[PDB]
């Protein structure tokens, strides 16, 4: 019931522990972790972080993100939608090769537009 | 029966088989490391994180739709597919794509796009 | 403690396992997991696979991906911001209606210009 502590250590170097100090749980030393739920899993802390030197992989129909998102680069393979103002910068906005901040017409007098105003 | 371990400091792990709920309380950090992977396999994944979610990777794939409140792009993207923005500007460098207009080829300006 | 593994089974069916053979932590058979702390969740693995099949919300001021983010679609709710070069091929990019690579514009004699060079 009542522990002062938690020391789980296992003969393949991995542990299981919970020091009250530092009110720290620490599963560290394992190969794998999985859990399966029928429900839902949560988290709620002000920091959550993944540090994964492979990938993060969202295998869902949907990931959700309240408030902002900020990534350094986005690729989207399958088209979207998007609302309200979207300000680009410090680069070329590209489709097709037609890049908007620069792009130029054949005018309607047999020259060229000149790049937009 | 059920599993209940409580700490000084008020941390609790315990898990109940008449809710089935795993619950882990009054903990100040948690982590898990590992050499291979961690997978979760449930319906439902919730995140409350009053300050940020952080996904330190060289890669966050996500298999299906994404949504977002709002987007930051740092350091550029592709996209590929049909793009379709409403509902206020698209701009690039200050040009707005849906009522830009040029100089046109006789001295005046054109319209916006058609 | 030292303990040579661990096998608890609850008599919903549930089981928490760690299993030195492999060095596998195992969760099973329960209806929801929760943490609740007050600093931080940290996972440092090199790969994490989350297999939701309703939704992953991450509810917080701000989701950051130090590097790529890659997505089926893409849906943004209210704006965003850009920099770098955002390359689109695949398809169109339009807003409100208006497609960048293919547009054209009145012209300033009263004609139309062509679709942009
Ligand atoms: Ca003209
Ligand atoms: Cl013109
Ligand atoms: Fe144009």
């Amino acid at each position: 019931v009542s522990a002062d502590a938690l020391h789980i250590r296992f003969p393949d170097g991995a542990v299981i522990e919970y020091e009250p100090e530092t009110s720290a749980l620490t599963v560290s030393g394992i190969k794998t972790a999985s859990v399966t739920a029928s429900g839902s899993v949560t988290a709620t802390v002000p920091v959550v972080m993944v540090k994964a030197s492979t990938r993060v992989t969202l295998d869902t129909p949907e990931v959700v993100c309240t408030n902002r998102l900020i990534t350094g680069t986005l690729e989207v393979q399958k088209g979207g939608t998007m609302r309200g103002n979207i300000e680009h910068t410090g680069g070329e906005l590209s489709s097709n090769g037609k890049v908007l901040h620069t792009h130029k017409h054949p005018g309607d007098s047999g020259g060229t537009t000149g790049s937009p105003l």
